[PDB]
């Protein structure tokens, strides 16, 4: 294998893009959203309407283009998995999940970065667990572009992190 395939081996398999229709994406988005909302109710985590759409509120009514659905399904599955691990860290609020649109929504390099931002808040202990969860992901590689950590001084800490989800494009098998 080449050097990139070796170094990031466990992240390669989840980047395979599979056939996805626009309504199947939208139906998966809705399902993930309803499960996330239900999990935060049980865990006593506040979540704004905007956060609950996982960065894809632009597709709450309109389905995405046929050419984009499969790329979006990879991104949705990765973000869904990330936020769900964060919901297990004892945070008190999800403030925002903001996801800029990819060029395909309107891949020559070995990977394509996919930007997003997440804002949340909780006690110092839950934020440390959240930070470890972002970078300890098993199947999806999120890399940290930037982060802000701020005392609101309940002893709440506010975090806003800029991530690039790394989509591997053509690894050699």
């Amino acid at each position: 294998v080449g050097s990139l395939e070796t170094a990031y081996k466990p992240f390669l398999a989840s980047s395979a893009l599979v056939p996805t229709t626009p309504t199947a994406f939208q139906n998966e988005l809705k399902t993930f959203r309803d499960s996330l909302i239900s999990s935060c109710k049980k865990k006593n985590i506040l979540i704004t309407d905007t956060s609950s759409w996982l960065g894809f509120q632009v597709y709450s009514t309109q389905a995405p283009s046929v050419q984009a659905a499969s790329t979006l399904g990879f991104e949705l599955k990765a973000i869904n998995s990330l936020v769900n691990k964060l919901a297990e860290c004892g945070l008190s609020k999800f403030i925002k999940v903001y996801r800029p649109q990819l060029p395909i929504e309107t891949d020559q390099a070995p990977w394509t970065p996919m930007p997003l931002e997440i804002a949340f808040q909780g006690d110092r202990e839950s934020v440390l667990k959240a930070m470890n969860a972002i970078t300890g992901m098993q199947d999806y590689l999120f890399t940290v572009n930037s982060i802000r950590i701020r005392n609101e001084r309940k002893e709440q800490v506010f975090v806003q992190v800029s991530l690039n989800l790394v989509h591997f494009n053509q690894p050699k098998a």
